[PDB]
């Protein structure tokens, strides 16, 4: 089975019709947080009571 | 002579025929069920009731 999965890796990437990829910003993170959202959440809060 | 070289490029031709299919992700099952659906089916229930 690994045979046959890494033949199939090769034969997949030999079709590839990209040229060489550049990498232009490598991951960060964000130190904010996306969620929770605080703000709106205290204000559902408030409008649901 | 010439149907001799028409046969080997016959033969060259058919052994790389090579087709435009790949399987880049083979078959695997999801362990959650996807029917039946518990919650919906308990909430039709009873809002019908």
């Amino acid at each position: 089975l690994q045979l046959l999965n890494r033949q199939q890796e090769l034969n997949i990437a030999k079709s590839s019709a990209i040229g060489n990829v550049r990498i232009i910003d490598n991951a960060v993170t964000d130190p904010n947080p996306v969620r929770p959202k605080k703000t709106i959440i205290i204000v559902i809060g408030v409008v649901l009571g």
